[PDB]
């Protein structure tokens, strides 16, 4: 195929639409693509193939509401992307020598072994999860990985000359890949080599200190943040109100602000949790409410404004759409959780019962957990720690995965445990089925972390435990000797080591982890309102009240890159 | 001085500032081959610890607010009429749950005199959110710790 | 690595620094392969274009760890 493409043929001149469906219909049978090929005709009852298929597979396997180019274009119900769609079969295939003839034959070289990265990790996913696919998941991945690195060292031909068109280079339309970037295509790939390099890290510190010096710190941002007279001295930028409507336009500066402003928020909401949340009563003035609380509902409003925001700015038109790429992350999960207990906790503040104010009350005090939950994104700015909070989201996982296990065997303690203490049908029964439910989870998972009720089990402390039968007396520490050497020293202790394991993988590429959360923290905090950080919902009052270049210069940008690429 | 509050801090500050000479005793080490590099690991450990205590405490302050909100309803009979001591046990309990020193008599509502009157429904409460403390922090928090200590020690 | 407004290209300069190190390394090895004395007094002479210091003091300005841990530099401590 290569040695035909460089001695008398081109590809614009031989395929064609027929050539191109006939090319996707004798695909061999030992790939991910006919099975998915297969799959999508018969959701749609078409006994043959044509590029619509092709499309609607492409667009399931690069996800995030990309749009394929055959679903659109007239030229697929000469061909304008012979190179590129020949590549994409070639991908879709897994043919490592043949994707790389014709990726090396192809223009816009790194959107394209961006976007084989990932569709080929995506089919394997799709293999991993599906019986009916064969797993050939392990070649899928070192395939997408093999178009990373080629993608990583396009990259960085390009850095290595002209710098600018780097970065100019990595925020282009793509009209061939659905109007998305090389940045947006790489953090759809999660190819963490391609956003950890340098171009695409200087590009965020560009973005991220937006019209602004790239080594103004913290505190200066913060004492000028709230005195806008201040920002003339010592606000050094990269080129009057154009200087603070740029200085308030800083994605770091309105990363400051949500942090002060919110270090504010979750010292109030402490102080109403912890000092003032008094019991609703229409007798005196404002119900009783203390004016902290009400700032409280304020900031609230405004972070719910602010979320409302967030779901009306996404890309797709489609209010399902905008909710799909909404809930693509998941501090969009924590957002809507938190301001939902809340609001619904303030429902229940306004009835004047003591359940439902009760129930107010600890549904509020349980919500700054996931406040906190929410404010853990602030620390993905640190190199050293949000490495360390992506550590704590795996091995969050990983518990979550090992609880089932632990809970049998704590469930099988427990049953065991409070069967030989407490005879239900004698004089030691605990006449009560919650105590005993809640005393076969409780009390081996105390007596888990060492807290031994060994006063307990051996029959003293009859009145805040209850008698013991005396023949459990003997056999209570017993069973408490096997299950603190299985549980204690054998369970938590390999709990530890799934902890460690993850560990290790974590820390062996926590640099660029960190440069890979660093765009999301850039994308979390480049669409807030440029604006005063107390006064943010004054900002969505006035909101309420990826560049795109010339067609010669998109072609010489194309130039470029395909030279760097040679 | 002779006054009793100022010769109190200058004996405390003083009976603080044995640790910091024997703090200066430790380049003594550094003449064995043995405890010297243990005294890096020690420093570089501390880095560590001086980097990992933000995420500890942020975990730890947010379960306190929790447990001392859902304990002691400050607008009710239930309530510590005392800033200090709520921000202290804030800062405090959690701290002192995380050595497993689990306060199960004080935060189910026994031991009402030196700990405080728990509210009856944060009687139950308190176990459940002491639970999900104990999982997340002793287990999760503390032996990612432990797992950088590690790393620092292998490396050194 | 701690300026922004500099290219982070940090790792090729760890890698240019430790080509140097070993360097060194070896250049005071091939000295105290021959005539220990002189390496011992080669390691504190004067270097006036090297603002007067030693070579233990270049050394442990660069934190070149495998300089000092060279036997020379040792019984030169000892
Ligand atoms: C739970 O209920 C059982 C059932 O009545 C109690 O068992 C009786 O206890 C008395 C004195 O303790 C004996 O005289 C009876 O013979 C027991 N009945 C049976 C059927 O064994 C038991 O005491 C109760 N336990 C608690 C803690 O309330
Ligand atoms: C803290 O102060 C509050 C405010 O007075 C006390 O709450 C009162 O407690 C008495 C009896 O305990 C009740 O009769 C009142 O109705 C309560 N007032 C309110 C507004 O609820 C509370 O007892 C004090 N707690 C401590 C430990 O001193
Ligand atoms: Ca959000």
């Amino acid at each position: 195929a290569e040695l035909f493409l460089q001695n008398g043929l081109s590809m614009r001149e031989f395929l064609s639409l027929d050539i191109l469906c006939k090319l996707y219909a004798e695909v061999p049978g030992n790939t991910t693509i006919k099975p998915l090929l297969q799959k999508e005709m018969g959701k749609r009852q078409v006994k043959t193939i044509d590029m619509d298929v092709v499309g609607e597979v492409i667009e399931e396997l690069m996800g995030d509401m990309f749009e394929s180019y055959y679903r659109k274009d007239g030229h697929y119900f000469p061909l304008p992307t012979p190179y590129l769609d020949v590549f994409l079969w070639a991908v879709l295939c897994n043919r490592r020598e043949l994707a790389r003839v014709l990726w090396e034959a192809g223009r816009e070289p790194m959107a394209a072994a961006l976007m084989a990265s990932r569709l080929l990790k995506r089919m394997a996913s799709r293999a991993q999860e599906d019986n009916t696919i064969t797993d050939i998941s392990s070649d899928l991945y070192d395939h997408a990985r093999l178009f990373e690195e080629r993608a990583v060292g396009v990259l960085d031909e390009c850095f290595n000359e002209n710098e600018t068109l780097s970065q100019t280079l990595l925020v282009r339309e793509l009209d061939h890949y659905s109007r998305m970037t090389a940045l947006e295509l790489a953090v759809s790939a999660e190819s963490q080599d391609f956003i950890a390099h340098t171009s695409c890290q200087v590009l965020l510190t560009r973005l991220w200190m937006g019209t602004m010096a790239m080594n103004t710190r913290w505190w200066k941002v913060l004492v000028c943040l709230y005195l806008p007279v201040l920002i003339f001295p010592i606000i050094y930028f990269v080129p009057f109100c154009d200087r603070i409507m740029h200085f308030y336009s800083a994605p770091f500066s309105k990363f400051v602000g949500n942090v002060v402003g919110y270090l504010a928020f979750i010292f109030l909401y402490a102080y109403v949790v912890l000092f003032n949340f008094p019991r609703f009563d229409p007798a005196k003035t404002l119900g009783g409410i203390h004016p902290t609380e009400i700032v409280l509902y304020f900031w609230v409003f405004t972070i719910l404004i602010e979320e409302i925001r967030q779901l009306a700015a996404k890309p797709p038109k489609y209010i399902k759409d905008k909710v799909s790429v909404y809930f693509s992350d998941t501090w969009n999960f924590v957002d809507i959780f938190s301001l939902t207990v809340f609001i619904i906790a303030i429902i229940l503040r306004f009835f004047t019962n003591s359940r439902i104010f009760t129930a107010s009350r600890i549904i509020l005090s349980l919500d700054i957990i996931f406040f906190i939950v929410r404010s853990l994104q602030i620390f993905s700015v640190n190199r050293l720690l949000g490495p360390k909070l992506v550590m704590i989201q795996k091995m969050m996982q990983d518990l979550a995965q090992f609880i089932i296990i632990l809970a049998v065997f704590t469930i099988a303690y427990g049953i065991a445990l409070h069967a030989v203490m407490f005879p239900s049908p004698g004089i030691y029964a605990r006449n009560n089925t919650w105590v005993t439910i809640t005393s076969v989870v409780q009390y081996p998972y105390w007596q888990m972390y060492g807290e031994l009720f060994l006063d307990e089990i051996q029959g003293e402390k009859p009145k805040e435990f209850g008698e013991v039968d005396p023949d459990g007396r003997w056999l209570s520490p017993l069973l408490l000797a096997i299950y603190m050497v299985f549980t204690n020293i054998l369970l938590l202790n390999l709990l530890i080591a799934i902890f460690n394991y993850t560990f290790e993988r974590v820390q062996e590429d926590s640099d660029k982890v960190w440069k890979f959360q660093r765009y999301d923290l850039v994308q979390e905090y480049h669409s807030r309102p440029v604006f005063a950080p107390p006064l943010v919902l004054l900002g969505h009052i006035l909101i309420f009240i990826k560049i795109g270049l010339s067609p010669a210069e998109m072609e010489q940008m194309d130039n470029w890159e395909f030279q760097a690429a040679e």
